Parts: structure tokens; C-alpha cells; sequence
């Protein structure tokens, strides 16, 4: 009758980094534990090498990311806004407020991320 | 019980200029009209004389501004980035990224602004 969310096995310390990264993000410090637990179980791993463009400002959004290793640079209109380290969320705006990517994310080093797709996250709001 | 956002009574003209500034921001046009209203109500007035620096690059962010009157010039690392007048929103970037101000805003003539602070600004974005 109702949808089933994909489940991705994780190390307990991965699980811990994701959660805490979520609590750290301004626009998600309002989520119920139950809901954060559902997010944590739903992210999947993705790696990018250095000099990689993950998010292009203007394109549409479908993935929200938590960074486990590495360091990324954020730019809007060729302007360096800031850099981001592990334990930080990003690419959340276009998923929450259904807009287009507000800036571009390039990698500086190799990075390992967690990512959750459009569909899954929506469902986790219906709580 | 949740928190209670402050109310700032406003001239209809102003309540409308602000709605304009917001709808013209290249990110905030995507907000629900309710959220836009809640914002409008939470803005409050600030005045600056000319040759004054409102936002300094590298600083911690706290306030988003809308501009009612005046001209301001946005810069960075010494370089100019654009003139700017009434109806525009600025200072959204540092809030949208829990990072630091990315530019330096200075007046050019006497200016008048509306300002929402970041706690209000985010409390509003957590809806519906
Ligand atoms: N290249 C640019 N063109 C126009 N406005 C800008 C530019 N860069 C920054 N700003 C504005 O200037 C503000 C300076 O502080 P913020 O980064 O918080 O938000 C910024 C934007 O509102």
C-alpha cells in the first residue's frame, strides 16, 4: 500500500557524523529524532576526485549531501563564497524550497560524501 | 509552545516595496507567500549616513537588508562588484550558508533600510 524507503548499511561512526551534521545545519534543526534516523539510514555513499564539480549553480536539485571526508569550495557567479569541511550538509536549499541550485560546489581534494535523493527526503517530511 | 516573532508596523508603501525586493531576490522568489508576509512583518527600520560601511567582508553574518532609499556600492578584496539601489535585497548569502559576509557594502548617499535578523529569518523558512 505504502512506499518503502531504501536501506543502506553504515558504520556506526558514519551514522554519527551524518546525524550531527544535520543538527549542525541551520535549516534542519527542527527535525524530529525519528525523522533524522530515517534520513541517516537513507543516504548512500558517493566519491568524487579533486577538481570535480558536484553541484552547478542553476541546474535543478535532487540530492542532499553530507561530507565525510574532503573539502569543497563554493562559488556563485565566479565569486568564492566559502570552503566547506567534513561534517557539513550542503545542497539542501533546492530540496527544501524547491528552487534551482543557488551556487556551485567544486572539490579541492578527493572527497567521500553521503547523499539522499529527492523522493526519499520528501516522504520523511510527511511525519 | 513555539517562539513568537516580533511585529513591526509599516506603511503600505513599505510593506509593498519589501514584497518587491524579496520577489526580486534570485533565491527568495521561491518562497511561499505566507513566508514572504511573515518576513515583511519582521523587518525593522535602519538609517545610515553616506560614506558608511554596513557589511564588512569576512565578518560574521546576522542581518539581511532590504533597501528603501539611497545608493550603495558592493565590493571585495578592493574590487567593485556593482552599484545598488532601492528594491534590492542584500546580505542573504552569509545567512544562506552559515558562513561569513562575502562582500563589503558602503553607502554613497544617505540611505534608509529594512532589516530582518537571522533568527527570525530562519524560523520563517521552516514551513509549512
Ligand atoms: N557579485 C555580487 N553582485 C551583487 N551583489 C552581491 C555580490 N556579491 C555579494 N553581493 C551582496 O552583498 C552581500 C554581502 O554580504 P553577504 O555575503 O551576506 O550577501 C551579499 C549579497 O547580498
Amino acid at each position: 500500500s505504502h512506499v518503502t524507503l531504501p536501506f543502506y548499511p553504515k558504520s556506526p561512526q558514519s551514522k554519527d557524523l551524518i546525524k550531527e551534521a544535520i543538527l549542525d545545519n541551520d535549516f534542519m534543526k527542527n527535525l524530529e529524532l525519528s525523522q533524522i534516523q530515517e534520513i541517516v539510514d537513507c543516504m548512500y555513499p558517493v566519491e568524487y576526485g579533486k577538481d570535480s564539480c558536484i553541484i552547478k549553480e542553476g541546474d535543478v536539485g535532487s540530492l542532499v549531501y553530507v561530507m565525510e571526508d574532503g573539502k569543497v569550495e563554493v562559488t556563485k557567479e565566479g565569486v568564492k563564497l566559502c570552503t566547506m569541511g567534513p561534517g557539513k550538509v550542503f545542497g539542501e536549499l533546492a530540496i527544501l524550497y524547491n528552487c534551482t541550485r543557488t551556487a556551485t560546489v567544486k572539490t579541492l581534494v578527493n572527497v567521500k560524501l553521503w547523499a539522499i535523493d529527492r523522493q526519499c527526503f520528501q516522504t520523511i517530511m510527511m511525519r
